[PDB]
């Protein structure tokens, strides 16, 4: 929106996922995916049960992590979702990008 970019933070427990779910798509496919935001396309219904189990899934299968580590701060009925991985096992780059800063400047 103007000067902030966000998407994700990394606290002291693990991390956060804040990206905008856009369900009936055709395909869960991340081709939405902004500089300053995060827009997936999951082919989940308009139904939150059938959704919110593919949220939970997408994360726990592509993290590994758990069900009990994936904490939606947000999102449980909104486009919205703002998913936490309590003691990450899997990150992909996608988020590392953020993180493992593929930026470098003769930095020692």
């Amino acid at each position: 929106m103007d000067g902030v970019m966000s998407a994700v933070t990394v606290n002291d427990d693990g991390l956060v996922l804040r990206l905008y779910i856009q369900p009936k798509a055709s395909r869960d496919s991340i081709v939405g995916l902004h500089g300053d935001e995060v827009k997936v396309a999951i082919t989940a219904p308009p139904v939150d049960g059938q959704a919110n189990s593919h949220l939970v899934k997408f994360l726990g299968k592509q993290f590994r992590v758990a069900k009990s580590q994936v904490v939606i701060e947000k999102g449980e009925l909104g486009r919205h979702k703002q998913i936490k991985i309590i003691n990450p096992q899997q990150i992909p780059p996608e988020v590392a990008a953020l993180i493992n800063l593929e930026h470098h400047h003769h930095h020692h």
